[PDB]
């Protein structure tokens, strides 16, 4: 930890006007503490100690001279420095994040399950607009032996429900086992 041979502030700070930088961008505080001359053997060296927040413990040791603040406050930086490992599991588990809703298509997870559990896939349809206020009827076919048909009041309606009809029927259907 040893390096500077010339440093020793005497107005202001210095490796500490630096550390007192980027704790201000974190919202941290820098407490200082002095524990000189501790080594039991005969090692009168200089440990300090510092804390950057107010939840941590570190410290470490420079001797009798600058390289005790500095040390302390030089190690103080390694720290930010490090904690860039993640140590979290994988995803989180909030019970929120995006938006779920889960999907909201239908003529989409339809194909899905065809191709997932081999099946067939297919819409056609027939409006009935005779008189006008009549309405639409529609016809699909899903799953391997299975015919989908739907009606709905709109166009609209009819597609939406034909898939949910089919859609509901795959879940409906127990069969698939071989026979």
């Amino acid at each position: 930890g040893s390096h500077m041979e010339m440093a020793g502030d005497l107005s202001a700070g210095f490796f500490m006007e630096e550390l007192n930088t980027y704790r201000q961008k974190q919202g941290v505080v820098l407490k200082y503490q002095e524990l000189p001359n501790s080594g039991p053997p005969h090692d009168r060296r200089f440990t300090f100690q510092v804390i950057i927040d107010g939840r941590e413990f570190p410290e470490g040791e420079g001797r009798s001279k600058k390289e005790a603040k500095n040390a302390a406050a030089k190690l103080a930086v390694e720290i930010l420095n490090k904690e860039k490992k993640a140590v979290s599991p994988l995803l989180l588990t909030t019970t929120n994040s995006s938006e779920g809703l889960s999907m909201g298509n239908y003529i989409g997870l339809i194909n899905r399950i065809a191709q997932k559990k081999r099946l067939t896939v297919n819409y056609e349809q027939c409006a009935s607009g005779v008189h006008g206020p009549e309405g639409f009827h529609y016809k699909c076919k899903m799953g391997q032996k299975e015919y989908s048909i739907g009606t709905g009041s709109t166009k609209q309606e009819a597609k939406q429900l034909a898939a949910k009809l089919a859609y509901l029927q795959i879940l409906s259907e127990e069969t698939g086992s071989g026979c």
